[PDB]
């Protein structure tokens, strides 16, 4: 029991050191001498769930709870492997069963906390991580999973306190090489400095390389020609987001625009199928596409990918649900590059290159980042757009008493219908071409009367004409995105209770993206333009008193702001069209957002910051060519808001620029950035080709 408690404590500190395989087996030489030790068992379950051991955990957790049955940790920790194997229920048993055991057990109350908040019950969530900071004060977990939560709904009480308190507990951490509590993918949301963020994402890199040091991976041997391959880059894209989610939406159209006389191109899903177009699309045009999903071991997942003969593995995750970092560390190709997934540096040595441009990232902030920069000579972002909503491409209006943006029309049939109708006025448009009307007649009449009654669709003509609110009831594929629309869509301002006789600018984002200093911007802009509107996003609906509260304060009269639900990804895009100008989040910028507005032809007004989550709507802005709504400051960014919510024919000519560029630009042209893409991957083999070091790329 003492030669037992001693091998335990060896295994613990083996443990903190992240000599992982070395504790296992002093944890097991503890239960050799001493079967009945509880600790003993739950601690090597939690080494077993670190390596993805779950069932052999979990088994290990309940021996523990048997020798000791109000052994309330084991139970909390017990619960976190349920979790990971997504049973969300008898997680929930474990936590609330270690807190029915020990009321004080402050861990167990942020393990709770969290899995509330993953189940979009943040107000829980916060309720739980500020009893677990009740009972521990010191407590850098619950501290900065509660700044996560409250920055969430725009909870800003104590503010900038907060902030202070944050940055204090990643040095403190950053000190003693414990892993910082501030996540990486939150840690531009923060007043951090650049070697802070740098070396908190670098640490979650270190965290990868201990996990697979157990499989004893000899260094891959690595192709230095194109012989095998028949002369072709051999490129394979990682990614957790094949399927419904916002990477697809970017570049579901990149794998088969590839080049196939000089590229091969694979695709490695980090997650099973879900069943849509987007995974679909993927499957049917990456020359392979591997599902790793299947593979869950690292080291057999990292060995597919070596025996695939990959030059160039591009990482799309980041720290994000569902990466597998662990497939990197064991670098099975020769070239590993960070692309259009993950809005900041890996931190990781493992990693080569960053595919981002000269606005996002400007060399003179090289070393914010651990990888070598690699300039897209445009921007490094990309939109699916014109593929995903090309019944975008064009829109008509109803001229209710002209607006461009009040009672709008859009389809693939559009033209069609417009012919069918007597007295169609075409509206030459103000670009560096036409926007036809329909003047308010029967026709204009029943399509008003449509809207009026939330009627889900009519007829004129022969032609389907869709109320914008009901395409999930219409076609579900529509709504997501995942097939075109095959009717006549109208929206209009009176479907989300905008004025019709007001500018209206949006910001569409998730609302943790706001800050206090942010919403201030917005309320000096909406001061100095009477009659305007902010419209914002339930995103979530429980951060909605908080801005009306804050705007309230800062002398923002009531019904300034008004909020709609999150909408189906095509309605979202779609309703854009209703909006003036859309006000850029400065401290983390619209990056898929910021695409989907430029998409409905609604100028974007941004201020590009230090961080590259805070300079993205600036590089798109850039590649689309509308310098003019890119601020270098505060003040800038309110006169320009301000000018184009009052100079109306500056705010036709610049919305008519964006209506074109979105066409003209590189900015929505797949197959140009596809080409660009393989110019820069070709000069990145070159330079290993001939033997040399990752370098800059200018
Ligand atoms: C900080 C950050 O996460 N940045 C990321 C990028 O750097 C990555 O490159 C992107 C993909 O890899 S994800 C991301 O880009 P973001 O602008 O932050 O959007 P976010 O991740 O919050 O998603 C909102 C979605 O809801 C959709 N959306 C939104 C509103 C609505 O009503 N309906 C709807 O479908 C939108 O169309 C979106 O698809």
């Amino acid at each position: 029991p003492t030669h037992a408690d001693s091998l335990n404590n060896l295994a613990n500190i083996k443990r903190e050191q992240g000599n992982i395989e070395e504790a296992v087996r002093l944890y097991r030489k503890a239960l050799e001498v001493f079967p009945e030790f509880a600790a003993a068992h739950s601690n090597l379950a939690s080494v077993l769930q670190q390596q993805g051991k779950l069932q052999e955990a979990l088994m290990h957790y309940k021996e523990a709870i048997r020798i000791s049955p109000t052994f309330a940790d084991a139970y909390s920790n017990m619960g976190n492997t349920l979790k990971e194997m997504q049973d969300v229920q008898g997680a929930l048993q474990c936590y609330t069963r270690a807190i029915q055991i020990n009321p004080a057990f402050a861990d167990a109350h942020s393990n709770l906390a969290s899995i509330h908040k993953d189940s979009g019950n943040i107000p829980e969530a916060i309720a739980s991580y500020r009893t677990a900071l009740k009972l521990k004060p010191d407590f850098p977990d619950a501290y900065c999973n509660l700044a996560h939560c409250l920055q969430i709904v725009c909870d800003w009480t104590d503010y900038d306190e907060r902030m202070k308190k944050l940055v204090s507990i990643v040095a403190d951490q950053l000190e003693k090489n414990r892993l910082p509590s501030v996540h990486p993918h939150h840690s531009m949301l923060y007043p951090l400095s650049h070697g802070f963020r740098k070396a908190i994402a670098e640490r979650h890199g270190n965290l990868c390389l201990d996990k697979i040091n157990v499989l004893h991976k000899p260094p891959y041997e690595h192709p230095k020609d194109l012989k095998l391959s028949d002369g072709r880059l051999r490129v394979g894209y990682v990614s957790s987001d094949f399927g419904n989610h916002p990477t697809s939406h970017l570049m579901q159209s990149i794998p088969g625009m590839h080049n196939p006389d000089k590229f091969e191109v694979f695709c490695y899903a980090l997650s099973p199928d879900d069943g849509t177009n987007f995974r679909v699309k993927v499957m049917a045009e990456a020359n392979h596409f591997i599902d790793l999903s299947q593979i869950p071991c690292n080291g057999k997942a990292a060995d597919r990918i070596h025996q695939d003969g990959i030059h160039i593995l591009v990482n799309m995750n980041g720290y994000t649900k569902g990466a597998r970092y662990e497939l990197f560390a064991l670098r099975p190709a020769p070239i590993q590059a960070m692309w259009l997934g993950y809005p900041g540096t890996s931190g990781a040595l493992f990693m080569d290159y960053i595919i981002t441009d000269q606005e996002t990232s400007p060399a003179e902030v090289a070393e914010q980042y651990s990888e070598k920069l690699a300039y897209m000579p445009h921007t490094f972002f990309i939109g699916d757009h014109a593929n995903m909503f090309p019944h975008l491409k064009k829109k008509a209006v109803i001229d209710f008493k002209i607006y461009d943006n009040r009672i709008v029309l859009n389809g693939i049939d559009l033209k069609a219908f417009l012919d069918s109708l007597p007295d169609v006025k075409i509206v030459k448009m103000k670009c560096p071409l036409n926007m036809p009307v329909i003047p308010m007649n029967t026709i204009a009449e029943a399509v008003i009367e449509m809207i009026n009654r939330g009627q889900i669709q009519i007829t004129i003509n022969g032609f389907s004409i869709s109320n914008g609110l009901a395409t999930t009831q219409i076609n579900n594929k529509a709504a997501t995105g995942e097939e075109v629309p095959r009717t006549i869509i109208v929206t209009t301002r009176s479907q989300y209770g905008l004025p019709e006789d007001a500018i209206v600018y949006c910001n569409f984002n998730q609302l943790y993206k706001i800050d206090p200093s942010t919403l201030q911007m917005w309320a000096n802009i909406l001061k100095r333009v009477p009659n305007s509107v902010l419209w914002l996003l339930r995103f979530p609906a429980v951060g909605e008193p908080n801005i009306q509260q804050y705007a309230q304060n800062m002398g923002l009269p009531q019904n300034r702001i008004i909020f709609s639900p999150v909408a189906p990804k095509e309605e979202h895009v779609r309703r854009g069209q209703l909006a003036d100008v859309c006000l850029d989040t400065p401290l983390c910028n619209g990056h898929t957002t910021g695409m989907d507005v430029l998409w409905a032809g609604t100028p974007m007004v941004t201020m590009p910051g230090e961080t590259l989550a805070s300079r993205v709507a600036a590089s798109q802005l850039t590649c689309l060519g509308c310098l003019e709504l890119i601020a270098k400051n505060r003040q800038e960014y309110e006169d320009i808001a301000v000018k184009l919510g009052t100079d109306l024919e500056y705010l036709k000519k610049v919305r008519g620029k964006v209506w074109k560029q979105r066409i003209s630009s590189p900015l929505f042209n797949t197959k140009q950035y596809t080409m660009e893409l393989e110019r820069l991957y070709l000069q990145m083999w070159e330079h290993y080709a001939a033997g040399n070091k990752p370098d800059h790329m200018i």
